[PDB]
């Protein structure tokens, strides 16, 4: 029991016929909203229930709404892995660039838990992989940081920047320098990631970078 309506509980312990009855003695269940201002819909994206999705998306309910923190059925989706019910979801005119009342993207949410497939999905549904979150960090910045390598690869495919900058001047290199990613830094250089970029505190990635890396990067770029 998660939700203060009956409708939004069903939905998201997964009971599609007493759900469906529900609807059929009225049909604005479908819709209205709960505490949280979350329908049926997002609980259902929440928990993966694929077939309550498909089942609401086909009676016509909106799909882009967000709750009272900004969540669209689209980032509950894509950031618990939801795979199926993204691809439902983008088939359905869900809004791929939405953003949270913390600043992210659906893609920031995959970036950051390696949900690589639906990555893949709002990519070539037209995320922007540049899109900025409050503090100006983008999906690469999430993957460099965790060490996310296929992650990058993906970004890096569908054409992510390496070098924007973050509220403290950092681009996705500085933070695999600082977090140890060795193989993320090293690609991350191969694919134009600059060295010469000074952050807030006026340190290139190589002056963030511990152990040896800093002269490895250095050679890679010149000599």
């Amino acid at each position: 029991c998660v939700s203060n309506l009956m409708v939004c509980n069903l939905a998201y312990s997964g009971k599609l016929e007493e759900l469906k009855e529900s609807i059929l003695a009225d049909k604005s269940l479908a819709t209205r909203t709960d505490q949280d201002s979350r329908t049926a819909l997002h609980w259902a994206c929440s928990a993966g229930h694929t077939e309550i999705v498909e089942f609401l998306l086909q009676l016509g309910v909106p799909v882009n709404d967000k709750d009272d923190a900004g969540w669209s059925p689209l980032h509950i989706a894509a950031s618990a892995g939801r795979d199926e019910i993204v691809k439902a979801l983008l088939g359905k005119g869900a809004q791929v660039n939405a953003v949270n009342q913390n600043g992210c993207t659906p893609l920031h949410y995959a970036a950051s838990k390696n949900r690589h497939e639906i990555a893949v999905m709002l990519l070539e549904g037209g995320a922007n992989p540049d899109a900025k979150d409050h503090y100006e960090a983008t999906a690469m910045h999430r993957a460099a940081a965790k060490g996310n390598l296929k992650m990058i690869h993906i970004l890096l495919y569908y054409k992510a920047s390496t070098n924007i900058q973050d509220t403290e001047g950092n681009t996705p290199l500085h933070l695999a320098c600082d977090e140890e990613r060795v193989e993320e830094a090293k690609l991350l250089v191969s694919q134009g990631a600059s060295i010469y970029i000074e952050n807030k505190e006026e340190k290139t990635p190589l002056q963030v970078a511990k152990g040896g890396l800093g002269l490895i990067l250095k050679r890679m770029v010149e000599g």
